[PDB]
């Protein structure tokens, strides 16, 4: 499948609606979100996709970390996408920094 | 010193005048040039500063490669800047890809 959906991204202030594809890997999703939320920051001074995690803030109140590979990936392993996780259009998401230590 | 100057950057079409500081390292100069010349390309799909070299296209007709460290660096080594190379305001420059093999 190759379809667009919208994610409502929490500001790193109002949420920002960002278009991505349902077939983008989670790393590719994170890249598009960073492009939107840090649009006026030079590339050199933006956080990198690989240093951040995507957090799905469900209507249930659960906050789930989505990534390219986890316990939900089926083994050749296909990289995880929003379609893999069945994320609905309009879902609320945040980017969360990774602990370095 | 901490002063601005303009470089006239060859399109990767007309040259693009880009502001940088005379104390920016050459890597920092390259980053600012990339920000200008690829402004509408997402960060993910831009060439990286470290994979490109800065070429000074002198009025003499000479084309010189400038970089953070070379035979002109004096030894603790300070990283090279445009002031180090005595590049005049308004100089013409290009970004050149590095051979990978």
């Amino acid at each position: 499948d190759y379809k667009t959906l919208v994610l409502s991204c929490v500001s790193p202030s109002p949420e920002v609606p960002v278009k991505i594809l349902n077939c983008d890997t989670i790393t590719q999703v994170k890249e598009k979100i960073l492009d939107a939320i840090f649009k006026n920051v030079p590339c050199s001074h933006r956080p990198k996709a690989a240093d951040m995690d995507l957090e799905w803030r469900q209507g249930s109140g659960a906050r789930m970390i989505l990534q390219d590979e986890d316990i939900t990936t089926k083994i050749w392993k296909r990289l995880n996408t929003l379609a893999h996780y069945q994320v609905p259009d309009g879902s609320v998401v945040a980017l969360v920094s990774k602990q370095v230590t």
